[PDB]
């Protein structure tokens, strides 16, 4: 039976989730919790997600762009985020940090508040240390589109969401999405 | 027939408003717009409602509290956030300033943003000069829930909306707003 993603208010979401004990990694409980997200993550069509995302107090985290996701896109809206498909991505108790200071500038979602969008700024660059699905030790490293995922599912980790962190103003409707920035607002794009 | 209410990525919404001309306050086509506006705020059942909020970049604002919208709501509640009834309001080109630094702490919500709460911080305290929907000067002094809806309701009037002033990480799901704040946010209630 499959549990469903939880939204805004939900104190799992707004707060640190601890860190799971190496060598659980390998425990069945936990595979089977990294397998749910996994699935949710593709159930309700998207590319991230965090283990508060569904219930689970732990430091987890589920990430996955296919050329089919991709696929259906802008071709220069595409080009302009640097988003680029990546095979399925687990990693717990990531630990991420910046490879540079150049950032850059879109929108953001997260199936915890959905039918809203907002521009919010993310480092272009980033280095995450941590465990991947098997307990193993890897150290990722990425940019673009990618490094936002990272950056977006690891925040929701320590109760960050990106409404605290989007741009004046331009927090909106899913439909409204494509509708020109309000004047004062940052343009949209990289360094 | 009607205007619908505009939600969040509009422009109208995040752009400041034009000072209507005194004078043309009595002018059947404002008074038109006020009308539709007092429609529109009492329609989709709200106690505020600004121009911008149905597409007019005006400086106008109606606003009520009846004691039948006050009817249901817990009475410790109502009783902490010092809301009482106020008659039908109308004021144009209001000009906002709080009386006095004291503030308090609740969840706001508004109709261009909905099915979400998340709890801001206003004066408690406040007071607007302006016209009234005569044409007429007025200077109205206010506190509680009546005071919240005149910063609210006049933040619109600068395309500012509650999103860019929750407090961090208690942005919820209106379902989900009796849930427990996370730890590490204020606790709501006047000082
Ligand atoms: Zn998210
Ligand atoms: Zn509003």
């Amino acid at each position: 039976d499959l549990p469903e993603i939880v939204a805004s208010g939900d104190p799992v979401l707004h707060e640190k989730a601890r860190e799971v004990d190496p060598g659980e990694i390998g425990s069945e409980r936990i595979q089977k919790i990294i397998d749910d997200m996994i699935k949710v993550m593709r159930l309700a069509p998207g590319v991230g997600l965090a283990a508060p995302q569904i219930g689970v107090p732990l430091r987890i985290i589920v990430l996955e762009d296919t050329k089919e996701y991709i696929s259906y896109a802008p071709k220069e809206e595409i080009l302009a985020q640097e988003r680029r498909h990546f095979d399925l991505m687990v990693m717990v108790n990531p630990v991420l940090k910046e490879r540079s200071n150049k950032k850059a500038l879109f929108f953001e979602g997260c199936l915890s508040v959905d039918g809203f969008r907002a521009a919010v700024e993310r480092y272009l660059e980033v280095v995450v240390t941590g465990y991947d699905r098997q307990g193993k030790r890897i150290e990722v490293n990425a940019s673009g589109w990618q490094a936002r995922i990272l950056q977006h599912e690891c925040d929701h980790l320590d109760g960050n969401l990106y409404v605290d962190k989007m741009v004046p103003r331009t927090f909106r409707t899913v439909d409204n999405l494509d509708l020109p920035l309000a004047e004062g607002c940052p343009k949209l794009g990289s360094h």
